């Protein structure tokens, strides 16, 4: 078998970063697990008037460079190993980013499709109330991961405001705009993952104008992206959905989907001649965007897969085999932790933007955003190519430095 | 010579002179606040060692006060008071919303291991938080004190209050919320100070005569800062000695041949006195060594167009007002090194935001800003026929006379 | 963890492969004699200060003691008797009739005049006279002291002597007996370890690939050195990045945008990294920067034949196995760095003479006691195969065991 717990395995990444960077085993010991993790119940009425209780996390991985941010998740298959994961690969992304965040997430298992927006709300409220004693503003920030939204964060927020007896804006980010959110939110993970394409294509020496790219997953990443990568003049010669996936050699229309598609982003339903998610994965193209789920590219599929770039617009859709085998393979793979920052980078101005209490165009986000997802992508691939060490290592070695240099400062390791 | 008294009568004379009335010295001749406290440590040897600890609040009427912390054997109260008081002029001079504010332990840092000196960090600041904090008092590093300690004191108090509290203290590493810029802060603010210094006198750099006293950090630094500037460093100097070249020095030389102490006169012969390199024939006298240099024995004869102090108080009253009726450009002390201020300031707001400027913004935040105060200085000392000294007094309080009275104190 | 208690390891270690009993070591890991003065000093202010002092003579089986004098706050007991006992190490290494010797005053010479420091200096060679001399234990510079520190002790001993005592302590000016050929006696000797090294792997300098970390007073030096012998200087560093250039970096360019720091990076930013800079395919890497820049991680990935080591411990005891059994010839810094102590011999022969050498004399002599020590460390690395850092600390100790064995002592 191969490892596929997202957890462990990031774990065993960290730890080998911490050793290359000269750290003893006491820094990984303090990073290995979040400094904490609130499990909680929550009661919400149901609609027919009877009562559920649904079970929540909220992950603190490292408080030491600052408060954590990550956004949370409503799943069925929310597990606290995932929740953990997720809230230590945000520290990585914001170390790369170099925010002055540490990460966290959370969760809540439940089924949001099944639910009505009364349900929701109260759910919503729920959770906020459950653990509003270790989140706030200075302490931890959450925001929108798939599917929850901003009406979901607009009433997260509403719930802490009341806590509060006053109007808190930077407790969660993803926020409408009438709400104190920011410019850029909607389209800042799709947007950052645009940016290390063209970089990581000019390293390779491919033109994006006529680049054929494909993308498995067709919701807020993936949708934003195929606009972004077709009225750049790539080809996205495949697109993918929970349900299946479309192929066309010449591109496919973009546009026609967008109409089509739903908020929870499928749109392959409406076609006869579909193609199974695993075919997508497989042909031929130029740059391969994974952007649906985890644990997507494995051991059974990592040598068939035909692309020269693959980027991880996705948390976690690549094993720790499956890099090893396409970093073998000559791939330029582009870690998740480098290649989905845009959205945390984005989530930290709009907290940036209501401490001030003043608020920045389009046009100023995209030039601070474009700076940071520049800069982070050298100083990623730099550390690849002079340390002779795949692009994940090196990501995690870039994404951990701060964290690991804090808690020295800070007193949390000694020596 | 007790500062205390002294740093009293320099705000009695500029609140005088700026028109306030005797209530308002009064009110600002003590700090409004000052808390002593007693901080029980375990020491590496297992017993407990009890330590004085001091934290002065001079005026908070125009924000939160601001000021580092010493660890030094000689350490007292009225130290700390006059400090903090020192503090709200250097604020004032280059117009921050600050008050003066200043701590002190009496211990000796050197005679104590890094797990002592931090303990005696933590319990300094639990021992003191309920008068601190980002918007009460911000403390910052100071005599034997340095970032690893404001790390300490962080991390203590953001413990305390169950968040991160960055804007606490200033000072801080880089990866705790630390402020890019920080290191040159202070020596390039003597450099725009002297060169606006110059321009007043309509004097070029480039081929100016200029003498400096002292050759290690700020020495170094400042006569390197103007043979690249095409000046000619005909003088410097040492504790052992000084050099002299009607010509220019090699800077270049010197400081490759200088030793980790800031000693090079040594390697020489022909070598001339300190007292001689103050009274050479030159465009630009700075001091950079030590106290009561220029004093009512050489004023008379040093014969300088512009004379920037680098060093603290190196000029004596009676000097500086000699200096000023020979008609010298005298920028003193607490103008000239107004940039570490500054950029404890630039920290602060960072801190504020959350969001971090690149080293470029805080230099061109950081020039503005001296280059505001020089000229806030200059034009009062102008206006009023008065020596830069005192018109920087005056420029320094008039701040906190003017809130103190409209919030209603006065 | 301390710096003494690992000193005797040092030695502990040396002496077993040498093959002698536990009574050797016994009788070097502590000085034969110690000596702790307190010196009372009259301050500019009239009152009086008392000091303390310390002189420690390791072993005098090889000939009188020798090692330098520092006045600093830090100074203590064990690091006076642990630095004494590397003079003995050093003074084998390059073959020295000499065993060690060194001295501290507990003091902060920046809070001191220069008639303070003066009677301080006079002080302590009273306080120590009766057991130092030309023939017993001969001082020198070290940190915070210098050739007038030494024009002090030398006139204050040959006072006590009524008569010329110049070979009682060196570095001395050049007028009372010190020697030509010293300014950078070290970095000459760095030089001469670099080419033998050179020649031992049979690399042509001329043409070879040179790395050098650190750009200030040492690795600008050594950069301009290799430069001109022809070799090209690849890459070099500061604490703010590298520069790489695969045909030779130009350093009389660099030489010239150094901001008295020792800094050039922060101009080009077209630049690598510091760990990049170490693992450069190359042929001679010498870091002259901080300290364990070569490591566990590092040192299986660095490219050069050779390895100088021209800072104190930049490789770590874990990163010297592995360039050892890599086959990577690496000097260790107590061997390159023992031009200082030659030269500091040659001055103390040349006292005994009266009679003194050109600078051209004093170089030929260094460069044969360098190329010696670098033949005698290398062969015995070589025939017991071990490491070189192990080999020069064996060097170092051998001779003052052996004498001590010949005179009885054990
Ligand atoms: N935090 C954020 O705001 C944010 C934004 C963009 C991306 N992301 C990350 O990227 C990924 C996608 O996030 P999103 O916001 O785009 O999600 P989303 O819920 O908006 O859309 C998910 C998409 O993946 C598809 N999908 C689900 N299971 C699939 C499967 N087995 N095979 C193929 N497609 C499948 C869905 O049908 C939909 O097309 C997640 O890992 C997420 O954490 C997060
Ligand atoms: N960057 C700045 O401009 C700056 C910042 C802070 C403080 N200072 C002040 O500058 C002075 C020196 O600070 P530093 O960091 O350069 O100190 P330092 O100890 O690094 O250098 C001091 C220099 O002054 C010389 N010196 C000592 N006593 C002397 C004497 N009696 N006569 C002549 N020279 C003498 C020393 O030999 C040395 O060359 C102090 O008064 C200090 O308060 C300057
Ligand atoms: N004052 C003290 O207590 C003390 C302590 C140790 C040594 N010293 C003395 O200081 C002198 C040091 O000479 P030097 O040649 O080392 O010069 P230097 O210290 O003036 O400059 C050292 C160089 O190393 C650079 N550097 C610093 N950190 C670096 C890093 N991480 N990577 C790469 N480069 C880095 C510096 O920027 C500079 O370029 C000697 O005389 C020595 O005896 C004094």
């Amino acid at each position: 078998a191969e490892n596929l717990n997202l957890f462990t395995s990031t774990q065993e990444v960290v730890k080998e970063a911490l050793n290359k960077l000269g750290y003893d085993e006491a820094m990984y010991e303090l990073l290995k697990e979040p400094l904490r993790l609130l499990k909680v119940r929550i009661p919400v009425k149901m609609d027919d008037g009877t009562t559920q209780v649904f079970t929540g996390y909220r992950a603190q991985h490292s408080d030491a460079v600052g408060p954590t941010k990550g956004g949370v998740r409503f799943h069925p298959m929310v597990s606290e190993d995932e929740v953990k994961a997720l809230s230590m690969w945000m520290t990585l992304k914001c170390g790369i980013v170099d925010l002055p965040y540490g990460g966290g997430k959370g969760g809540i298992i439940c089924d949001p499709r099944q639910m009505s927006m009364g349900e929701l709300e109260r759910l919503s409220r729920g959770y906020v109330r459950a653990i509003s004693q270790i989140v706030g503003p200075t302490k931890d920030i959450p925001g929108p991961d798939m599917f929850t939204n901003a009406q979901i964060m607009a009433w997260m927020m509403d719930e802490y405001s009341r806590m509060d007896e006053f109007n808190s804006p930077g407790f969660i980010t993803g926020k409408p705009l009438v709400l104190g959110g920011s410019k850029g939110r909607d389209r800042a993970t799709a947007e950052g993952v645009t940016i290390v394409i063209q970089e990581a294509a000019k390293k390779r020496n491919i033109d994006i104008k006529g680049a054929r790219v494909v993308i498995q997953g067709f919701g807020n990443a993936g949708s934003f992206l195929a606009k972004f990568m077709s009225d750049l003049g790539a080809k996205v010669i495949g697109i993918s959905d929970a349900y299946g996936a479309l192929h066309d050699p010449n591109g496919l229309d973009i546009d026609y989907l967008l109409d089509r598609r739903d908020s929870f982003g499928t749109v392959t339903t409406l076609f006869e001649n579909t193609i199974t998610n695993q075919e997508l994965l497989e042909l031929d193209c130029d740059i391969l965007v994974p952007a649906a789920i985890e644990n997507q590219i494995t051991a059974e599929n990592a040598h068939n897969i035909k692309a020269t770039i693959v980027v991880e617009a996705a948390n976690g859709p690549t094993t720790s085999e499956a890099t090893k085998i396409l970093t073998e393979r000559g791939i330029l793979l582009v870690p998740d932790v480098l290649a989905s920052a845009g959205g945390a980078t984005v989530s930290y101005f709009e907290w940036v933007q209501n401490n001030m209490g003043y608020y920045w165009e389009e046009e100023e986000v995209q030039e601070k955003l474009y700076k940071k997802m520049y800069d982070s992508f050298e100083a990623v691939y730099t550390t690849a190519t002079t340390r002779n060490i795949d692009m994940r290592l090196a990501a995690y070695m870039v994404g951990v430095r701060r964290t690991a240099e804090a808690s020295r400062f800070r007193g949390w390791v000694l020596e």
